């Protein structure tokens, strides 16, 4: 494939998608990264490389030049979901995208309840909006589409990616008490989200094996992200 | 492939996408249509087909059996655009999914589009929720995403599937005044969508090709929907 540049932020769940993708690519060291601060993008980043001024982006292909100066000639392309999916098509034998028709359906119907569901959910519950009931009723509905054994459609595929960012960093907010809830609420829904007991049992061994992946722990910087939630949570 | 039952309505501009798609593969000849009731829906659809209880949904391959008694042993499938990705895997020789990784990036961004601009901004506007400007605003941005010519990525792809069967029924809206807005209202933003001319010239010849379309006329009962819609606003 013709040369990468990834806008991305370690931050964000949505870009960390586009990382994961192409370490299970085993592709992350082909691809220039480029960090962008999220209260102080630079003046380019918009006008130049996403006009919805969010990451991440993707510049492909074009000249070399400095990922400050993105060039003219490369084609932008934005949108976390649309980028797995483009990463699955550049580096097939990354394995990503299943072959079998079927198959791949299931895995995109999966990112679908991931869109639709686990995230809205977890969104309204994690800042007090909704109840621990609501959250629990959309991890769920996932658990009842996974099989009896291995990822969401068995082998590891684009529909995992979609989750995972979400997963680790939700973690991260219940076991540090920043959900918004007395001390040690959170740290129960942890448990009942990750024991693989209980009523999301099935859902806890498939956390555990999303958070074991080892695309997720490489491109996940718990310091940083563990660091900036108390601090957001602290105003 | 294997069979086909396809589970849809005339009415849903979410099904009439898995329609359009089939008749783009030249395969809505080899498919078996059963059309659901949504004011009266059969006992057996969600419990059997989909729990989401929603159109469309497909059942794939399995035994031969009468559509109203779907077996077990077929796969199913639900969510228009997953279900447009599947029938342009299944029946590659449609052309609805580009070769280039580059094209079906492009193709899936302008869905989002679709997705999370046109259709809800559609959706605000004539129910009277949201200004006229508003959806102008999103029809923009999509006119925005166009090529100098053709259709969304040039050649016919899913992305003109996806906005197709809200934009022909948006025209019988506006066409019939049934928009919620004084006499002549309706029929003046549709001239602004499909002219040609104006702040959407661009966006108004793509209208116009996307209206043409083949696989749109054969499977849009502009007469079914033209007298539900008079109904709906009757109330
Ligand atoms: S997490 C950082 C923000 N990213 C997104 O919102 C990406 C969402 C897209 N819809 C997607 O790609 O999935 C971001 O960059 N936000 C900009 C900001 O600071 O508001
Ligand atoms: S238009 C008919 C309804 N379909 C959908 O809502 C499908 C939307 C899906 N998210 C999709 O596939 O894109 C429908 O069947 N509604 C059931 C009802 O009557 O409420
Ligand atoms: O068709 C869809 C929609 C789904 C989605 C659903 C709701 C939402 O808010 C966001 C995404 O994401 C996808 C992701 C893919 O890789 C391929 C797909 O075909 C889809
Ligand atoms: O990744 C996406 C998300 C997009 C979408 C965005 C917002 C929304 O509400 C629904 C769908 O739909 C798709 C449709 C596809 O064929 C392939 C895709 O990769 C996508």
């Amino acid at each position: 494939p013709e040369r990468i540049t990834l806008y991305t932020a370690k931050i964000c769940p949505f870009a960390q998608r586009v990382e994961i993708a192409l370490h299970e690519a085993k592709a992350h060291h082909n691809v220039e990264q480029f960090q962008i601060d999220l209260q102080n993008k630079p003046e380019w980043y918009a006008p130049k490389v996403n006009p919805a001024s969010k990451v991440p982006a993707i510049a492909y292909g074009g000249p070399h030049v400095p990922p400050d100066q993105p060039s003219p000639e490369s084609i932008k392309l934005a949108e976390s979901l649309i980028l797995v999916e483009f990463v699955a098509d550049l580096f097939p034998h990354s394995h990503l995208l299943p072959h079998d028709p079927v198959k791949r359906a299931q895995a995109r119907f999966f990112i679908d309840g991931v869109s639709t569901k686990f995230i809205p959910a977890w969104h309204a519950f994690s800042q007090g909006k909704s109840s621990e009931e609501d959250f629990l009723t959309a991890v769920e509905h996932l658990q009842a589409l996974l099989p009896e054994s291995g990822f969401a459609v068995g082998a590891y595929s684009i529909a995992d990616v979609a989750l995972t960012p979400f997963l680790g960093r939700a973690r991260v907010t219940l076991k540090e008490d920043l959900g918004g809830y007395p001390r040690g609420e959170g740290p129960r829904v942890l448990a009942v989200l990750t024991s693989g007991t209980g009523r999301l049992a099935r859902f806890g061994k498939y956390a555990q094996d999303l958070l074991a992946r080892e695309s997720f722990q490489a491109t996940f910087d718990e310091a940083y992200i563990t660091e900036r939630y108390k601090a957001r949570f602290a105003d």
